[PDB]
């Protein structure tokens, strides 16, 4: 009584482990895999890290929207439109995780125009 | 006797069809075929499209239709006379659907060495 059902039942009988051996057994057997793989994801890390991961919040444009808006589009380059919805939807963050050189770089171009940055 | 391998040997002692079922069974039986669908193609049509596809064709080689060859094989790679024969058949569609900046880039190669060109 070798039926298919049996065999059914059969795999239902093994533990999961059992089945993945099957599985794969046959598949090299009658090679039907696609022996490849691909996804491509990882994140090595290790001591000994650095330091030039500075976020450059906008809080205030202050009474120089003007500059600021040069700031804006000069540290990014969005579409006019999209700076001025960003400024006028403050607070906002103007970068993440930037060089701290950069950071105080546009930070002291605020202050030069008179507006309110935060550096988080 | 039913051991892993006496499995595999079972699988290729009946027909592709029968072994469907078989894999079929399965499939239902322990419902391995029904875990939510994270993703597949992720590429819905809805509003907010972009505008990245300009259409650069050319209309005169103008005075200068050795520079203008150049910028035809180079922007494309078709054979010297094929190259030839397109500009002779102006007005010929240099490129279809391609990003504004190599669409303006080429444009700009045109008008240096002199010619006409169209941007739609």
């Amino acid at each position: 009584s070798i039926t298919k059902d049996q065999i059914i039942e059969a795999v239902a009988a093994m533990s999961v482990m059992d089945v993945v051996e099957l599985i794969s057994a046959m598949e090299e057997k009658f090679g039907v895999s696609a022996a490849a793989a691909v996804a491509v994801a990882a994140g090595p890390v290790e001591a000994a890290e650095e330091k030039t991961e500075f976020d450059v919040i906008l809080k205030a444009a202050g009474a120089n929207k003007v500059a600021v808006i040069k700031a804006v589009r000069g540290a990014t380059g969005l579409g006019l439109k999209e700076a001025k919805d960003l400024v006028e939807s403050a607070p906002a963050a103007l970068k993440e995780g930037v060089s701290k050189d950069d950071a105080e770089a546009l930070k002291k171009a605020l202050e030069e125009a008179g507006a309110e940055v935060e550096v988080k």
